[PDB]
């Protein structure tokens, strides 16, 4: 079924639910505390589940990826090697960032925070200013007692907001991981494709002090005891079989403006996958000289693969379904619409026209702001810039701090310096600011306006860049200890220094805060047009009998339908794959080399009591109708009675362009199967504890 | 069904040919001169066949693209435009070396072929001359009649000859043609996959002289008039419906030794895909600089992106059915058998050993052979070559001349030289010059030992070889009439020459006729061998239950089975495609760049009758479980009564392993429906006086 749909939509859903097989009550679905809602978790980007009463949590493989990545040597790859740990004590923490949030309430906080916007009159910094303080009012009072955090949430472009409070577990530690070439079988290759092959699953277990209350990692730390968590499925998954999905969707744009999309789709897209790939190639290249690198990078190459991927798939899926043609309809009929309405309908109309003109602001910078906006992001780079912009925020008071550099961030700010000595090669960070500035170099002089940048490159050609990349190399940022003293030290200290890294975020901060402020007068003129004419939207659409449901927003959502294929001429994709599959696309090469003990496995038939005789095997990865996007990896896929039958991670080829204009005909979930699950513990990378634990042996 | 079957073994197939629900009688297709089988032609490398009273040939789109290119020019290019004749004078000659073969007898001559061999003895080179003389003789005397070709076929290794009596229509003329974005949609990059939509197919005219003998192109020959032509089906094809195949299958390789797969699979295969690869990156930037050099090249980058992805897909599928243990199970299990035979196993178990030591002798010389090889063929150097050979054979009589250089074939030879006036331009020949002498000169100095060479090179990098390619462009063997002038010169006015290029072909004829003679001694030792142990195999396969069919040797053969898909893990291929496959596959970039009347027609629904009920579209292309091969392609496509339903075009990706190994799971032959071709001819690109003629409308 078509829909990201809010827990609030529940009723609205109720009968579709049942009619698709839920055996649950809807009811049941609407307490989200309890059994089984309450077992679904947000790590932040990604979801997971609790899966036992001592804290198990299981998600994707890729989910766990920067985890796995963290506690990975160019000799110990536990990337490649995978991880099992037999005892709590085995279990590697996940890092200093990693989280796992608990929900315990959902407040609609709308009408508060609708009269904190209105309050601050026809002056758009003000507008900006006063949601700020409201959203930091919300989170203080929900935060208050120890071990919680809140984040407001704003729905149908400001026409609801809600204030969700989580548990917040802050040591995490890895349990489980398949193999590289059976957590990510088939890379780069398979990604955004069916048929797939790939057992995309990973356990990590949730900690707390011994007082109870969530604690950063500690050696007396006990594992959280989860009130709910969810049961392997008895039932086998058969094709027409009711599943849903729930989890934290990121971000979809189907109500974005014509414009939006025909600029992600003739620039942002096709610009950022060229320029990733070529880094990607940069990255790669400089890995086979340095496992060091390979490892350090790994993470960052699989997102940018991942990104370049998806991007080339939504730019072919828009000419697949004409989705040009389709956002000019629509925002065509939606404006004739409101004509019609007269009086009634002239706000919306305006508020479009508003919205309209906001576009265009980005025309001969966009080049630039990407190559300079990249560069700043280098990593020692990045960190001065952040580590400066901490030092100015900290002599506020804290309810004046930027978002991010609050007092409730400054663990979070100093886990990312900490996380940076598992991710960072000064060798591989040179190449990539003499990446960036190239691309800036080589625009037309008009373009290359960057007045601090032109200075400290003195030059337009190949020398003045690796005379700039040559001073950036003096920096003693690269050390982990230089990074924690440049956190606890003051404004005076950062500006004293001739560490060259810190001398350029000194120089280019005082144009970053003006290029903020601009972005917060572009927020609050947005947040009364925004609304209005997404409203007119949704009304527009309710008319026309469509489905009506929030932009994903990286809160919790509910979608269901069935296990299903789907077909293009001349073709029709089954719903499941099976272990033979994954043997049949074998090559002994990266990324089709299974380990030995499953291509064993495979050629001897041991099914391990998991083969589903309607497929007469072991089946590997299902296709559903059910309508997830980026931030769904890792949701439970859940059966009509609420037991967990597999996994989400990815989407068919066809799918990603429904980030933008949903498809129902050709939009399907990949997910991966708990009996693979199972039979890849059970035959190929044992963890008998886990299966134990699981209460599957 | 399995089998390159020969009309002789009509019996054996008799039954299961009506199993798989052929409604015409098996007596009926043993009558070759008869009806439909006396419909079906040989055109030399592709298959076609009479639909019309007024001699109308039907074939494919990549059979008739030589013709086609011959006739195209950088200003008028029919490959993209296409072609129609609306009048018999509007029909453009598709080449002096354009034929139909039309069936006249077959006469067994093994026993007198056998006779041959045997009564030279001992001697190899007395063999192979023996043989050579035979072989002269018997066709000398079968084209004693004025307009008739004879070839002598050998099957089964030599345990079977056969002399073939055609009627040789030397009058072919272009009537027909879709433009190449329909002919050819998908281009090299659909080429052996499925699903396909290809509107593969074209159509010739079949001349003779006033007198009803065949002549050579005259503006007053009129058309054959053939005593058998197919009708185009009134019954719908439809999933499961029989269909069969007559053709002329080019060359398989399933009776090959385990050495001669091992040798192809690790050398032939491999290599020939690489530095093919690299030579179309060559003509395609040489194309894209200049469209002369793109129209005369065509046709030979046609080729050549066929046979490197062929092989690619031959690699691939070798792996897909583990082809190399499946031959070394073979040649061990026949080896056993004919070792339990006691007495009548001994002649077979020698005749292995006498061919096993053929194998050892190339792998020094095989990169050398091949660079040679193909700088010998490039257009210059290969006509110089052929006109210096042919002025040396002149001077013997007839009977005594190599085979190619005989009076029976100067009218071929003279027909090569003017074709290439098509398909030659001295940047793009010394381009090819210069790749195949640097893959020479990058050769270990003890293999790069061919003396004449490395005379004309003084050298052995980039420098001596532009050196030589500059030296070579002197050459006037570019200008036609020069060809023609050279094509009636003696041996001495070639030695007497000063042009650099017939200088050449002077310099390398001695080690060219004494590598021609090594050959020949090669063929002489194998004539008595080969037969022997492959009639242990078919002896061997017969004793096992499977089936005993001669690989293709270019003789004509049926193959039969039923419309119907093959699948992999995760999904089902379904045995049509339809024209909004087609459409769905629009870029607007070539080579998914359809005519915008086709475009047009399928928005519009305009199905112009030709809906199948049980697709809800016009079919496009279809599958079948067919055994093709190169050479099939043009052949028609029969239904239960032996009207066409289509033409065989191509195969799908895991079947061109099946030229080693057969695999019945994964072959399938694509063939292109015949109410494609109407629809095509009706609504897109007009063909009013070829559907009146069909009798379509
Ligand atoms: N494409 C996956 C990530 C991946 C990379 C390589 C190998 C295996 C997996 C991905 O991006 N998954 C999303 C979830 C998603 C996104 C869009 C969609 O249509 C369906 C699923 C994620 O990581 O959250
Ligand atoms: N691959 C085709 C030629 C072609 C190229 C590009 C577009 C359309 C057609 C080809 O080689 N066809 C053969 C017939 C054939 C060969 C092998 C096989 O398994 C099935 C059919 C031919 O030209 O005769």
């Amino acid at each position: 079924a078509e829909g990201m749909w809010v827990p609030q939509q529940l009723p609205e859903i109720a009968g579709p639910l049942q009619k698709a097989g839920l055996k649950l009550s809807p009811e049941q679905l609407a307490n989200l505390t309890g059994d089984p809602m309450g077992a679904v978790v947000a790590l932040g980007g990604c979801t997971a589940s609790f899966v036992s009463p001592q804290g198990l949590v299981v998600t994707n493989h890729h989910c766990a990826y920067g985890a796995i990545q963290l506690n990975s040597t160019a000799q110990k790859n536990l990337i490649k090697d995978g991880f099992n740990a037999p005892t709590l004590k085995d279990e590697l923490s996940a890092g200093p960032n990693a989280r796992v949030f608990v929900l315990d309430q959902i407040t609609d906080v709308t009408a508060q925070a609708k009269a904190a916007i209105a309050g601050a009159g026809n002056d758009p910094l003000a507008r900006s200013r006063a949601l700020d303080a409201f959203d930091k009012a919300q989170v203080a009072a929900c935060e208050a007692d120890a071990g919680f955090r809140c984040r407001l949430y704003s729905f149908s472009g400001g026409n609801t907001y809600r204030l969700f409070r989580n548990m917040e577990i802050k040591d995490v530690r890895l349990v489980y991981a398949p193999p590289g070439s059976v957590g990510k079988f088939g890379g780069d290759v398979d990604n955004w494709m069916w048929p797939r092959h790939t057992g995309d699953f990973s356990f990590y277990r949730a900690y707390v002090g011994k007082d109870g209350k969530p604690a950063a990692f500690a050696a007396d730390n006990v594992p959280y005891q989860p009130k709910h968590f969810l049961k392997f499925a008895d039932q086998p998954l058969g094709a027409d079989d009711f599943v849903m999905v729930a989890g934290y969707p990121g971000r979809t744009n189907r109500y974005a403006l014509a414009g939006e999309f025909n600029e992600t789709a003739s620039f942002t897209y096709p610009t950022i996958a060229k320029h990733y790939n070529a880094v990607l190639k940069m990255i790669a290249d400089a890995g086979k000289a340095d496992a060091d690198v390979k490892v350090k990078y790994a993470a960052t190459a699989a997102s940018m693969n991942n990104v370049a991927k998806n991007y080339l798939g939504q730019l072919e899926g828009f000419k697949r379904i004409d989705a040009a043609g389709q956002k000019q309809a629509e925002e065509a009929a939606v404006l004739a619409w409101l004509k019609k309405q007269g009086a009634a309908g002239k706000p919306a109309l305006a508020a479009h026209a508003q919205l309209l003109k906001h576009l265009d602001t980005s025309k001969s910078t966009r080049e630039r702001d990407l190559f300079v906006g990249q560069f700043n992001n280098t990593s020692a780079v990045g960190a001065a810039i952040t580590l400066y912009r901490l030092s100015i925020e900290r002599s506020k008071p804290d309810a004046e701090r930027e978002a991010g550099y609050q007092e409730r961030d400054l663990t979070t700010i100093e886990g990312g310096l900490k996380q940076m000595d598992r991710r960072y090669v000064a060798k591989m960070d040179q190449q990539l600011q003499t990446y960036w500035l190239d691309q800036y170099v080589a625009l037309p002089a008009a373009q290359r306006d960057n007045e601090v940048l032109n200075k400290w490159l003195a030059g337009s050609d190949a020398a003045a860049v690796k005379s700039l990349v040559n001073k950036l190399g003096g920096t003693e940022l690269g050390s982990l200890d230089t990074r924690l003293k440049w956190f606890k030290a003051d404004r005076a200290a950062f500006e004293a220094s001739n560490d060259p890294a810190i001398q350029y975020a000194v120089a280019v901060m005082p144009a970053l805060l003006k290029q903020e402020e601009q972005k917060k007068i572009r927020e609050g003129e947005s947040l009364t047009a925004r609304p209005l004419y997404l409203q007119a939207v949704a009304d527009y659409k309710k008319s026309q009998g469509e489905f009506v449901y929030p932009d994903a927003n990286l809160s919790l959502r509910i979608t269901f339908g069935n296990v299903m294929g789907y077909g293009k001429d001349g073709v029709k994709y089954t719903p499941f794959t099976t272990l033979e599959g994954v043997a049949a696309k074998e090559t002994g090469e990266d990324p089709f080399d299974s380990p030995k003990a499953l291509l064993d496995a495979v050629k001897a038939k041991r099914y391990g009591g998991l083969e589903d005789k309607r497929l007469g095997s072991v089946p590997v990865n299902f296709l559903s109708n059910l309508d997830i996007t980026g931030g769904n990896s890792g949701s439970p896929v859940l059966d009509a009675n609420g037991k967990l039958v597999g996994l989400a991670f990815d989407g068919n080829w066809e799918s990603v362009s429904s980030n933008w204009v949903f498809d129902p005909v050709m939009t399907r979930m990949i997910a991966v199967d708990s009996r693979y699950m199972q039979w890849i513990m059970q035959e190929v990378a044992p963890a008998p504890q886990l299966l134990k634990e699981l209460n599957l042996a």
